[PDB]
């Protein structure tokens, strides 16, 4: 059936090619687009060819892409290629875009996702010149139903001198109800609303993003498919995680620390993630709920169980086989999910109300438990500190998840003291790796480090860790947190000088 | 007149020495105090004796001491002295208590001040066994009246098993009428309330706390004063960042990116933010709204003038010829004020909400932004984090006020790298010292660093901090976050070994 059901704004559609000339260069453009769901395919094509072309003839041709979260192949890794863009920002997975970041080309800046919103509508980014938004289907009175997240849309919408719309039926029609997109001002002008959600199931607003159809200069039809990463099946290690984090809870249900039902779940994506997701499908826990940055296949599979009464995000990010699964009985999952605009789904207010429990992964951990999200050895960009730091500051409980080593065996996931902070001491309350649980509830630095050491490091650095420790206790400068400047960071050098974290 | 007003309680006043009988070895005591204000202050000194016999007897004789914030030499000085606290939390100023803490004596734990009370009745710091409040009267029904600050009493009360009560006729009178405490659950068991609180100047509950009689086991009357740190008249160094901060907020309003009135406001205490508060009361802007965590004198002053109109914070914290003057016409001032918890004057929702305005101090700031505001060397205690991470990562706009040197020259404020990471990047763009203003809105980490030196840094040590950068960048291992890891932290290591960051 027909997907623009506002009569006038079919005589806006054009061709990908045509839309794209719309963008000039130096544009701030913001686009629809979080965790591989719901950007725009099409037009960003047409722009990196016309880009290489400019560039091709000595002409500049650049963009300012500011997105919900990560966006795809089509967009970041194409406008990548084709040297396109000069600033970047809040999020990105993409390896094309992200050696441009790590080769100066780019420039990045990794916001917290759940304070995009708000910072763009500052000015933080400069004004908005475009918006580009893919969308299910154009309602009778000229709604955009999203696709498969919300992310920041509704801002870059209200923000953008000029919008142009891909509406890609490649999309699920059904898609539309499951959004929630509050009326008011969630990051607008001081002072904001009271956005009143109280509870994960609860809806506050409607399903459909709100524009001046005056500010809609194209409208582009499309079928393409999201990045559907495929299932990154649980192996030792990731099993080994979830069965202390399972044990852990069942303890604190014991304790009477948590009821059966736990709280409000928050977990990202990854086989580490994964699999905690996996573990809780079994284990004796149930009537749980999400409230999520991101639904991956571990939701969707207890959404089906029972086992999750109601998960709240703000996009989907499955493989293949569950987007297919739900796609079927996508009127039932319809009703079991709500996916709502990124600074609700991440507001600190919120989570803190709800108390989420947040499960967040990371590159490594210093002894005191300070936490490295992003930049391998300080200075390479990985993906950026997303929403983990939204959740793990607000959330009830913060838990980090990890491999003692990383590069089979050649680095610690646990070192004398990261190479760059994203959660400090205080964000961050349970580790989790394949060797142990360390909970430093109540703990000072000191303590943290013996139950960090003790119970998470890796057999072959636990003693090199101890070590630096014992050593740093009779000599630091203080002895509040116990710190050998010339070998705090030594085993990050060290690698950078031998590929080896472990010594002659 | 009579202080306590409830006729039956008065049945259970004794003295200083017999209520500190009811503190056991290994309690966990839970306090009012913040900022040097409302305090216990009696039956701690009668504490510590006690503690100093039991000890010369060897016996052990220890507690576990949380409060609202920092407290005064009563409490946190005296109990240092005997050596009477094995854990300290969450936040002090005590110079004798401090030495405990960075000699491993005092375990020391600073988390946020507006989540103290929630990790609290979660159980992080174990079970309470005694609350001991500050009153400035009990009312005709059992209502206890806070002094000169607010903290995290309310929550202490309830969970305490016993509660004493020192009722402090030094305290006036007059302060009853200007608390504000919350009837319902702020920071208890998920899910919390909405706590409603839309505009500063707006009061959601009542004027005292609340408490079950029956957990009342001692009622003692005091009369001394509060720790009244005198008035730090502002330097040549402070008069600069003030003057360089009021350039760009009269910039920001003409830009129209804030209103003539500004928006609420939050400053600490220092003689730096001191200054900026004299500069404020001469400066252009008018109505202006303060939502901080503490009143100094500087919005004593403004309330004075009309320059403010309102002022929400959790405790006063002023100098003895301000809360001479404030004592006068307390009639008046009762009226432009209000304390409240420090869970809901350092609440992220409300903070966000209200989009306040944070400025902040620091120990040291890395060329990228990152900000130490606790450990010295990153090893050695000086206060701790208290609400700047609150309202840094909440606020509309986030300031760090510093002078560029440390020591009389012999230490940079701008470092290669922070010895700890406070708050990361993203909860910092504005910082000002005495050289200029930089402004990293919008900008990637590298363009930081060109601001934050060519703006910040001191002209002795610019060139070195530039020629850190320029290497970096050449030889980083990654070239987002550029680092030279083996002299990141040298300049720290080379004041530890000369007493100076200046170099051969
Ligand atoms: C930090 C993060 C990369 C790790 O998550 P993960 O799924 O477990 O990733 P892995 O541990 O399996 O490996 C990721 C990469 O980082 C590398 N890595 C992991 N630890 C490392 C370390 N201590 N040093 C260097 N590299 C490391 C891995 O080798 C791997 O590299 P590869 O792609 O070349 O194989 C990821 O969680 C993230 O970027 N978090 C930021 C934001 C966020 O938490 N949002 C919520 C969920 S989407
Ligand atoms: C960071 C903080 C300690 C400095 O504030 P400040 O009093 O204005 O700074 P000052 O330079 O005037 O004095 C602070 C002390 O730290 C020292 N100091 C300052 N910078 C230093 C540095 N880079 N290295 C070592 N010492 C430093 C000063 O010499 C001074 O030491 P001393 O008085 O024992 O001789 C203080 O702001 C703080 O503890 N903040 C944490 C919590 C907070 O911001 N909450 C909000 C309301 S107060
Ligand atoms: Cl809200
Ligand atoms: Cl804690
Ligand atoms: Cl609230
Ligand atoms: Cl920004």
């Amino acid at each position: 059936t027909e997907r623009i059901r506002n009569v006038a704004l079919r005589s806006k559609v054009c061709p990908a090619e045509t839309a794209s000339e719309l963008i000039k260069h130096g544009d701030v453009v913001g686009t629809s687009g979080f965790t591989g769901a719901g950007y725009p395919k099409e037009v960003p094509k047409a722009l990196a060819q016309r880009m290489e072309a400019a560039h091709d003839r000595g002409e500049k041709y650049q963009i300012s892409l500011i997105t919900g979260a990560s966006t795809g192949p089509q967009l970041d890794g194409e406008l990548a290629k084709a040297n396109g863009v000069y600033f970047r920002s809040p999020f990105n997975t993409d390896a094309t875009m992200r050696n441009r970041i790590n080769a100066g080309e780019t420039e990045y800046f990794d916001n917290h996702l759940g304070q995009v919103a708000g910072r763009a509508v500052q000015g933080n980014y400069g004004k908005f010149n475009i918006a580009l938004v893919e969308a299910t289907a154009i309602t009778e009175d000229g709604g955009i139903v999203p696709t498969s997240s919300v992310g920041n849309s509704q801002t870059f919408l209200n923000l953008a001198e000029k919008v142009i719309i891909e509406v890609n039926e490649w999309q699920n029609p059904m898609l539309e109800g499951i959004h929630d997109i509050w009326d008011g001002n969630v990051s607008g002008v001081p002072t904001r609303d009271i956005v009143p959600i109280v509870r994960a199931d609860q809806r506050v607003g409607g399903p459909v993003l709100r524009v001046n159809p005056d500010k809609i200069a194209a409208i582009v039809r499309t079928n393409d498919r999201d990045r559907n990463a495929p299932f990154a099946a649980p192996d030792e290690t990731a099993k080994a995680i979830a069965g202390y984090l399972l044990d852990f809870f069942g303890h604190e249900v014991k304790q009477n620390r948590l009821p059966p039902s736990l709280l409000p779940l928050q977990s990202g994506v990854g086989n580490v993630a994964n699999a905690v997701l996996e573990g809780l499908k079994e284990g004796p826990f149930e009537n749980l709920v999400g409230y999520s940055e991101v639904i991956q296949d571990g939701m969707l599979a207890m959404l089906d169980s029972g086992r999750m009464r109601i998960a709240s995000a703000s996009s989907f990010s499955l493989s293949p086989e569950a987007a297919e699964e739900i796609n079927n009985r996508m009127d039932f999952f319809r009703s079991k999910i709500i996916l709502r605009q990124q600074d609700v789904s991440n507001s600190p207010g919120i989570i803190r109300r709800l108390g989420c429990i947040a499960m967040n992964g990371m590159i490594e951990a210093d002894i005191y438990g300070n936490v490295n999200s992003t930049r391998v050895m300080g200075s390479k960009m990985m993906n950026g500190i997303g929403g983990s730091g939204d959740f793990a500051r607000s959330s009830y409980l913060s838990i980090f998840l990890s491999p003692s080593t990383a590069k089979g065996g050649k680095i610690s996931a646990i070192v004398p003291m990261a190479a760059h902070v994203d959660h400090i001491m205080q964000d961050a309350q349970i580790f989790v790796t394949e060797q142990g649980l360390a909970d430093l509830r109540g703990l000072s630095p000191v303590q943290r480090a013996r139950e960090i050491i003790s119970k998470c490091a890796h057999p072959d650095y636990r003693p090199m860790l101890q070590d630096y420790f014992d050593r740093a206790l009779k000599n630091s400068f203080g002895k509040h947190t116990p710190h050998l400047l010339t070998e705090a960071l030594s085993w990050h050098q060290r690698f950078i000088d031998t590929g080896t974290m472990l010594p002659s």
